[PDB]
DNA sequence: TAGTA
DNA sequence: AGTA
């Protein structure tokens, strides 16, 4: 138990009337599939008034009646729909019960963002403001601030969440910038708008003889919008959305926008102070009390006890140490880019086994993918041969891509690690972690870990970086202590996410020849939780306990120490079932617990051992 | 048998296209704002009549056959729900040849149009449309039954025009939904829209008020259809729970006032003297076609007859010379093995039907080998047991699993296929009502059953094109992404396998499924003989655009693997009449230089058969050839 | 089949 | 909140 910082700042409580928001209902024209009706009322939302937000399938808002527009149309992926608002009199919302309150907060949001507005002498993009100028050059100037956030605490009350940033800014216009000579980003921006996308290429076409799917050209495409007034910026460039890659779409980079002296990041002293400030600062727009820090009491989690054949700090040190068990392995390499080995791993993994007494042989992979029958025909081979597992050299290719390689190889029962070739040597942290899996899936326990934990198997689902498991999946998972298994992948969302799991519940009852009593499973926020709702069902048909955890990486704000400094491992509780994970300034671990019969801070020990183990 | 038949077919010539029609105009089309590219054909569709006329969609444009004075160039659509502006840019005349596959399909769906435009202005007669319903044959309150044809007109390789016909008969409801069930009258399975063609699936109907259910965004439910003035001159009735088809697991909302039922002949009773004998039928056909012909205008009708010849009837033989494979179930197979079968019952009880169990101890008997006939004490697919007892069964020998069920939803047929053979357990479907003396449909599951088990039950003579042919099926769907799967026989019937689509991650390219479908039966081939198939066959249902064999093609190739792409339609085949005397079993009726019609009787059929058109693709070796390998593929199986 | 409710 |  010790006392910590966390970047927020507690301010008033909220009055009656706040606590007690105006409903709006809404009606739709023409009406819209049942899918696609929330993110409309929250584009409703921006239609109306200000400080106004979706409710329910309806609106609430902090602001008079009379300033909301009640009526008009909005455009949606180039549909347009009338709408037509219904007040129904304030409504009473509690801060206690997660629902209501997480309208509250979002009204909280809205608000910041309208007070944020009006404060001038400083530009503001959504909720990041930004006082003072780091730089200035011929388009860059980037400028210096901090992400902001508002919300609602359980008692009742305001939180501000305060974190210094930076922001490049180009005033130049792909274009011109790309004019004057850069060479192209991988990220670009568009002019009219805060959409950004991923660069692919340049256009080597003509962009008004260039035609949409309509058959309507991509020039006529903007000019008829207004975004064509003599903005010329006229050359081709092909882009894509940031979801979905491949399917890449046409764009103007005239239309466009990208993304050596030095303020690359300052310490934690340093933006502890620095973001104390702001919260002072922005205090004073807000008129909503004066700024309170806020003190969480943050929990010490144990380290934890690693074991290849000699004691070790982490899994990494087994390959000079040697491994927890041992076996005569063959690992096979396939090259998707130039040659054999490269020395630097063939060299470890022969010193890893020398350390370990065990006999190592390496093959290398005859083929490539493109050569149909010939490639299954030598995985084939390689498997007869004796090969266990498969190391894969290669250019980034997409996440696609690669499931559907790992699923040729998984077919020919061969596990398989992918280590993306333009190798970076001096980044051991890459290649020591990429042999460790490779390892691990050729059946190797290269550490144990001592533990005392309620899940005997932690699987991790992947939908690569989508809000959903429509276009299939993956799942990795260990058994427990040190057993990695056979992981997975495969229609709708619910069917995908059991799938996974059904296997891997497979794998482990076929290693351990039993089922699990309990299991721990791991998911990105970003996918609605109900698309679980499946594998939970199932996993009670079966008796098998388990917990939901929701996991997000970025999001989780920051923790300052009181005065000394901050342990390897920490657990800091939050509001229900919420609770942050630091390791080894840092950024922290948000997780949810959002199902299950089991203690955080269990929990909390366990998916912390999980990480220390990659 | 190589004597060759005179035979009529349900199809009549009519004039040759006149140079104008074989030169039609053509239109490019723009749409704003841009849809998704999925959805542009079926856009065009919706121009290609919003601009009236005789005009279809060719390529990424439209195709007119009236003047382009006549058409509606500008004007607006709605594609559920989404609407988009359309504006048209005449292109002038464009030449059109009926040797091309492709541009042969485009002039065709100039015909189909043109028949509809002048079937929509006929006097005092009912279109459906391609159908006409021309005369009553009995009515009673709010119904009416009418009879006529549903009719095609299309052109040919040659270059004329042809018309199809055939007899049908079309039950009309003449009041609402509301008004029929006010009466009485039972809840009927589809609907229909009062205001247009679309039919639904029909589930049941609603307490709720039209008045105050809200549709999706928020609006009532009345004020919907209200508002489109579909309620002008109406009553809005109750609320009608209804389906899609396509989506039958999900109900939208709907109206009695504005629904029609669509009456079956079951709704109506009354052995209401509706069917047609082949002698009654072939008649009517002639008549209407007549009919149809005079007020076609495009010449008069000549029934066209063709050379229907009649294949070779098939070597069959097991452990001696058979008249047919089910024959090797009692003289023994053609080449056995020690043989392990296990039965999963999922209708309610015990063991093997006494009869099943008689007929495979027998035919073992007969052959000479050993068998054991498990059973799969593991309770329907309920728990990962099930996926254990399977495991165990695998592991303990067995090599197919023979399933006695209930009528399965094919969606759930494949699904438990899936599973088993997962564990690596093939599997023959037998639904669940059966009896001793149903000798047909039994001895042939059995059949598939041990030839899945590795089994080889019967032999075919030999000596055919390919060594290895496929069959492809994506279950009514237009596309092989949505599902998958295959079969492949060893030609000369060392039956090969079953599958689908293995498990990868991401959407999914159909070519890539295709692909992937026969990646897989190779393997199996490959395995099962030592060798690569030299010259294979691959059959695919027609309903699918053969665009998705592309990559399959070139992999083939690739390999050195010689290929027929052959496609399959039992529908729109028409029919087929003997000029004199009766018609025998399996005829060979070739059509054009790459389509040609396979007929089978069987018992002694009093209604009339509906051929197999048959379209060959890809590929060089002859139709003739082709017919026979999969005539004798059909009746093997 | 051109066309959610 | 807002395809190209």
């Amino acid at each position: 138990k010790t006392e910590v910082f966390l970047n927020r700042f507690a301010l008033r409580p909220l009055n009656p009337e706040e606590l007690r928001p105006w409903r709006l209902e809404v009606v739709l024209d023409p009406p819209p599939g049942r899918e696609e009706v929330y993110p409309l009322l929250a584009q409703v939302a921006r239609r109306a008034g200000g400080v106004t937000v979706r409710m329910g399938d309806g609106l609430a808002s902090w602001s008079p009646p009379e300033v909301l527009v009640l009526e008009g149309t909005l455009a949606r992926m180039g549909q347009t729909y009338a709408y037509r608002l219904y007040p129904k009199g304030r409504r009473p919302l509690d801060p206690k019960d997660p629902g209501e309150r997480s309208v509250l907060s979002a009204l909280a949001r809205r608000l910041l963002q309208e007070r944020l507005r009006r404060l001038e002498g400083v530009w503001v993009e959504g909720l990041a403001v930004y006082r003072r100028e780091h730089a200035r050059g011929p388009g860059w100037r980037v400028l210096g601030g901090a992400v902001l956030d508002l919300w609602v605490s359980d008692s009742g009350a305001f939180l501000l969440e305060v974190d210094p940033a930076y922001r490049i800014l180009c005033e130049m216009s792909l274009e011109a910038w790309l004019a004057q000579g850069h060479p192209l980003p991988k990220r670009v921006r568009n002019a009219y708008d805060r959409r950004t996308w991923e660069l692919l290429r340049l256009g080597e076409e003509d962009p008004k003889e260039l035609p949409l799917p309509g058959g309507l050209s991509l020039l006529d495409y903007h000019a008829s919008k207004g975004r064509l007034q003599g903005r010329e910026g006229g050359r081709v460039a092909w882009v894509a959305d940031p979801k979905d890659p491949r399917k890449p779409i046409p764009h103007l980079t005239g239309l466009l926008v990208p993304v050596g002296s030095l303020a690359l990041s300052l310490p934690w002293e340093e933006r502890r102070r620095r973001t104390r400030e702001i919260a002072s600062w922005i205090g004073r727009r807000l008129g909503l009390g004066t700024p309170e820090a806020v003190r969480a009491q943050a929990y010490r989690l144990s380290i934890p006890k690693l074991m290849g054949r000699r004691a070790v700090s982490k899994p990494a040190d087994a390959l000079r140490v040697g491994f927890y068990r041992a076996q005569e392995t063959a690992l096979a390499l396939l090259r998707l880019d130039g040659a054999g080995w490269p020395e630097f791993l063939r060299r470890a993994l022969l010193r890893a086994f020398g350390a370990s007494g065990a006999s190592l042989r390496l093959h290398t992979l005859h083929a490539h993918p493109s050569q149909g029958l010939a490639f299954r025909e030598a995985l084939r081979k390689a498997k007869e041969e004796g090969v266990q597992a498969v190391l894969v050299l290669t250019p980034p290719m997409a996440w696609e891509d690669r499931n559907r390689l790992k699923a040729l190889l998984l077919r020919e029962g061969l596990p398989s690690q992918i280590l993306n070739v333009p190798l970076r040597e001096e980044e051991r942290h890459r290649w020591e972690n990429a042999l460790l899996g490779l390892l691990a899936k050729a059946g190797l326990q290269v550490v144990a870990l001592s533990g005392a934990y309620p899940a005997e198997l932690a699987v991790g689902f992947d939908a690569g970086g989508r809000e959903s498991f429509r276009f299939g999946g993956a799942a990795c998972a260990v058994g427990g202590d040190g057993g990695h298994l056979l992981w997975t992948l495969p229609r709708i969302p619910q069917e995908v996410v059991w799938d996974l799991l059904e296997e891997t519940l497979w794998a482990f009852r076929r290693k351990a020849g039993r089922l699990p009593s309990r299991v721990l499973l791991l998911r990105d926020g970003r996918v609605p939780q109900d698309e679980f709702a499946l594998a939970l069902e199932a996993l009670a048909r079966e008796g098998i306990a388990y917990d939901l955890v929701s996991v997000r990486k970025s999001g989780g704000g920051r923790v300052y120490p009181v005065q000394g400094r901050l342990a390897d491992g920490l657990y800091v509780p939050l509001e229900d079932k919420t609770f942050l994970l630091l390791t080894v300034t840092p950024r922290p671990l948000k997780l949810v617990h959002e199902a299950g019969d089991t203690p955080l801070e269990a929990l909390a020990h366990q998916i912390f051992h999980l990480t220390r183990l990659y």
